């Protein structure tokens, strides 16, 4: 998958594609269902499948540092697209460009001079243009004759509407199952391991900017990875097998992810590591004795334990190979 | 209108005065009635209609960094005491002199030997001297004979209390327009417009310190005026036009105002700009889409049109020009 | 009394001891008894008693940073330990030994090797060894015919448990009097008096680290004590004397204690000063003018005199030497 | 004048304009020779004289945060613009536009299209459009017929060529004479008063003033100079007026960690300029910054930095060319 | 390979083990000397090749804050360590085990009980156990029977004694090809690309690095080297394909407060690296830092800088022995 | 000795005085002369001998952060003048009285009215009342039959003037010999020992210490020295008692970022001192500051700052005049 960063650095030689527009932060369920649309539609014709994307956040363009948490970040986002079958993402700045512009001009510089569009599959809430007043609408008369337009209405699922607004309220509340459930997939993070406390101690540490959607702070089940890699391994983890691990979110008083890996004595320092999301656990608390805190974290092994057993079952869900036991 | 820093800078060929004695911040309309009767023995005696007022805060002399919040600056408070005829602020420094000293050598050396003083006005709540021992009724006596003293209830209006605290609880409630009830004209603030996310975009930012006392974070619909100046303004706002907006106060996670000129397009990066406010409209909110933050953004501009309409009605409050349109 | 740091600093000489094990933090009632047991036994024998103990934190070797609050300092811990007849303290360093090791290893190499112990003391609620699998009861057996083990239950009083917990929990609810009659003593902190403010203005300013336990922020009725000085004193206050105090206590928006030793004018720059918590007096509040402010800081001082009166009564708590004026 | 961000900004019924191009930092006599031939070409056509100028500074779009500091602030490169009659200010954001653009382009779109222009007024080491490739030479071949190109030989005089960049060395060495030679005027800076230990005179300066590491200032050290008290109707504490240069001994500082600061002594007054803003102009070097050890020391040295003050300042009005119209100076205490 | 933090990580049923000990930092030609001659044993008698070495360095041990730089960091130690054979690294930690351990004691515990080694490869200047009473002679005399002990020279080439602090000196001053020689390999640093002062390609680098105040850089300035993009499946913005060495001129900064940069000029891409990890290679320096005041300027020295690198990487490429077996590197524009 | 702040603190029922004026940093041998003469008339006439002194600093009022390093802290300047029988020491700060008062003002306000002064002794520098106006011989013209007034030249010995100055000289280039011969004294700081590295001996100093920014110090570098634990009932962990001085190498350092430390390393003992206060005094200088590299190199030069210590020491216990009373000093290991 290419990724081209601003107008002028599309080719200018791209004959046809089909596009789709949004922030897409995410890609959740919604965002699948236009992503398919498009995929769909450029294997008709024979033309690429391109999805305009936006960074920084738009947001943050009109009220800096007041945008909305990132789901994913700007590379998963790039990864989730690719996944799904997007042949090349255009990623627009617009404190460069496409800011001014006025909907006839949008439509006409970015569709067709740039992306040479014969299809563009946006959502029902889709905006652009100067002070947004382009609707989905607007749209497909400006379209008329010009290309073909595929409006897709936002997805209601089990009476909640599928949006980046509801995702990160869930991961707020979090309730990462229900996030989960409206991203198609479990909620993760990566990060390199970083040193903490030394070399009750966590497998892995990690940090996150404050930019970055993080469950609230508790402890939760799900797994970890360590990202294929040929850097040698402290401990008895392989790369690329996904491990149970009971995980606390915490904050600095900057975000910390702390993993308990069940049943493993390794040391991650060095390596990069995917964090997967399954479920609630319990609420973060205070210490006061080493014998209170190995109780407690006992405990949280042995819901993880059973609420792990349950994801794998559903398998949609769960990662291709894991390790998981039946007991200590 | 002369500013003296401390009892020495006071010229000792100043042969008579009538003084009031306070913080005065605000300059509220207890405040005023002070003023007024001191301006006004002043005139028919030929004397000099003098301030005493106090910086730093006296609060803060004994309990550093736990002063009450500015509800005007030391500046303004010049500027207003200035405005209602005073001739003179003397400025006392309770860290440099008159803190050790008793009632008796306070009369004696403040209002006699510095200022000459043949008239004393001060509100009920007066106090003076070391330990604060000193009040409305030593004072009267301790100049029985010396100088005429009128202490003046503190004004009470529409079963509220006027005096620095409860404009400050107020402000701090978000309910500006019963502040300017109090203080007799808009609640303002001033200072230098700076850059401000670049060159949806706030026609004026501004930063205040944490001393500066300010409106709860939310929206307020009132008036912007760029303060008398020659250097070239960006756009079609002229100086000294009070031009409608609606203004969002924020607090940096150091307090912002930001500020949208309703149907103009400036940008004031150099000057310097007056913010009244009038009226509540909203609490501030987190934005998901640039979409959700220009709908909310135009109705705060339609309710900021209103309110200010009624306002002009209220001319003793409104400006002398101002720039209002009645639509888009 | 020794004071040893780790395992290896302990006399290779020591023939005989009798041994207590815990955190120890406070030194309170629950605490007094295994330190009288240890002290009584090791009388008996004629051995020495031996307190081992812990620092860092045990929890903050698992959890750094998210340690329990210290109700009283390692040094302090020193000085009560001392007070109750301790003969010498083993202060161990968790991420330097002990951690590894196994209940077994841990009682051959602490209790024998190192402590040649005849007799250990520990409370109900003890844990040791590698995932604190160690409990009383195996202390018990694994010490059959090798050492004698009196197990002593936690102390519990008038429905309340008395442990480092609850008196965290008393302190940071502002009830010193409960904490202090769990402590067995009055609460107390110590420390350097700081210029405060300059040279209603504090007798002495006190700051505090923040894994310092204190009492929430609030007034507080208590005794201030300049520690033994040759130090040149400024004022009336002697060395020695525990002088009547209303205490503020506060928070830098690092915290703060402010002391105003009633009927004194003394600064206490540059000298050790001691403040002990004897009872709540009211929360903390903003002051909006100096006559406010004073009217305040008087009530304090009346409900200050008031309950410290009460507390000379129980002169069991009460100082040795006390300063304490029936009025103005 | 107007002053428009961004090409979009520009009226679209402007149809005759002479272009002045660059940025402009500190308006030196040689950037003066620019402006001055677009102005009187400009005022000769009836038609505006525009300058295109850019901010943030070019060299911060390539390189952040390593651009050169600041002989001017914006809102000063505005003011001397509009002080040698420029009618428009364009400030283009690099981040933003022309610059992904060809030589080509570049004159279709600014130029023509935007600015609609007869005339354009550049410097011989002019460039412009993408990796610079246009220069001096490129403008000429690409406006034959459409609009006259006059290039202009950067200044030299006494040897010292005069760009922003030999105005920073010579603030930067605490040379302020030659900086104001360079400038055709006396290198100033402008800012509010902020409070100092504190409120009215033993010690204290008449006022205070700090500034952020992007401006540029010159060496620590003390120099002579005029203070003005920028126009207001706010009253002033003390004997000064506003809009009258007062003799100023200057302390130019930096902070210990933090910044720089300019507390200005003002002679033969006792004045607290809190809330004020204030003008404060450069005339010449007075001394390196020392050390004090002893309150009489120190004192001793404010007086000498006075009686160097005033005989620097008196020279200052003779030469009269740079001295400001109305001002305030005394020959002895 | 293994890693064991610990004396008690290691495998319990360990029978036998070619042991060396040292902090390793860099692992310069010196130290291969150690591995090697323990690897080749070991490979002999079928046992395990075991490096003990140290994490916190010993010196930030005895005096925390003001241990010298890292060459390495520790994850590069272990696969540099990978890289010559060795099967095992154990990490010592002086704050927890193996310090008023004597030099009796140490033998007995580390190199017998925990390591059951038969074979141990030490340089002249070791030392080991409390207060580092234990030299190379000590160890031979305590080891009889039990262990047979190799006794290495620090190595001396060119009459340069090639150790971490000589290759320290070297990176310090810019001298990186000195650094290499010393190390037998390219100096390099890894690390996640960071966003820049924005996406995509006037100015801005291909990739952003930042470092810590604790790891070795090469003085300020410009050098010739090759930037790897690490292994990964991750899609690449532009024309660069992972695991193959790209020609770069690379520029290594400090920033105004806060830390090191190294911001890297793939020559003839352009390409945005931001969400990869990237290897940079040194080959040799270009030129000290300068400052710039105008965008022509900082363009013009940006090409020969581009000259510059591309002809010593050039040289490079035909001294083989220390170039990558894949790369990329284009004769002119 | 009683210590008033402000002229309004001293008891009003003070009929007769012999008083001191100045800043009295360092309380050094001309200051001594000062003290003495004071004291010995005082003890004569059966009236108290007050001290007039300053805080904050007289240059900290009038250049706020500029103040010169204190010598010793307000706390040791009490403690030094009561050691040489000062009865009271009056503190004024200048931001609060004495400041816009006339010559003949300050003499009747202070000398007279507050403290009823019949002598007064003040250094032949001596400058008094708003810009320093008065001097030493104002002082006696104004004080005519009223008070006698004793002038005491500044105190040169062996070619070297003796003043708060020079002993910040001294002290700064590192040459606490000539500091402590101008003092009539060791130099000494004194605080509580915080936590180093951790509890306990392989690198550990005996006691740490941190000293702000106002804290005179000599330079960074290694001296031999004196350390006291300060009266203290409070159990000392190791083998020292309290007011002892024992042999110490001692090591002063300046943090990365942050502010001064002080580590000691007490000879031929372990002790940890954390906990309690600690006066550490200054001998003579041992070594410049260096960087170290491995642990046997430091271990190495360790031992010879323990050798040059034990020498130098030896020799200050020689030189009996400034050695402590009761101390510990081994003459071998």
């Amino acid at each position: 998958m290419d990724i081209w960063y601003g107008t002028a650095a599309v080719p200018k030689d791209l004959d046809n594609s089909a596009v789709t527009i949004g922030v897409f932060d995410g890609v959740h369920r919604g965002h699948q269902k236009l992503i398919n649309a498009t995929v769909e539609k450029a294997r008709e014709v024979g033309a690429k499948a391109i999805m305009v994307t936006f960074d920084p956040h738009p947001v943050s363009v009109f009220l800096p540092r007041r945008a909305p948490l990132g789901i994913t970040t700007l590379a998963e986002r790039f990864a989730l697209a690719e996944s799904f079958g997007i042949d090349g993402v255009l990623v627009i700045d617009f404190t460069r460009e496409l800011s001014g512009t006025s909907p006839e001009k949008y439509v006409e510089f970015l569709l067709e001079d740039t992306l040479h569009a014969s299809h563009v599959v946006v959502g029902a809430n889709f905006t652009f243009g100067e002070n947004a007043a382009g609707t989905a609408d607007s749209l497909r008369q400006i379209c008329q004759s010009r290309l073909t337009v595929d409006v897709i209405d936002l997805l209601d699922d089990e009476g909640v509407r599928i949006s980046s607004t509801t995702v990160r309220e869930f991961l707020s509340e979090g309730d990462v199952a229900r996030a989960n459930w409206a991203l198609g997939r479990h909620f993760y993070v990566t990060g390199p391991v970083v040193r903490g406390a030394g070399r009750g101690w966590p497998t892995a540490n990690q940090y996150f900017h404050d930019t970055v959607a993080l469950p609230a702070d508790g402890v939760y089940a799900g797994w970890l990875t360590i990202l294929p890699t040929e850097a040698p391994v402290s401990g008895n983890m392989e790369p690329e097998v996904a491990y149970a691990a009971a995980i606390s979110v915490g904050t600095n008083p900057q975000r910390s992810v702390e993993s308990f890996v069940l049943d493993r004595d390794a040391d991650l320092y060095g390596h990069d590591v995917k964090v997967e999301f399954v479920d609630h656990v319990r609420a973060m608390e205070k210490f006061d004795s080493v014998e209170q805190l190995l109780e407690v974290m006992a405990k949280d092994v042995q819901k993880t334990r059973t609420l792990l057993a349950q994801d794998v079952q559903a398998h949609k869900m769960a990662p291709e190979t894991y390790f998981l036991q039946a007991e200590s």
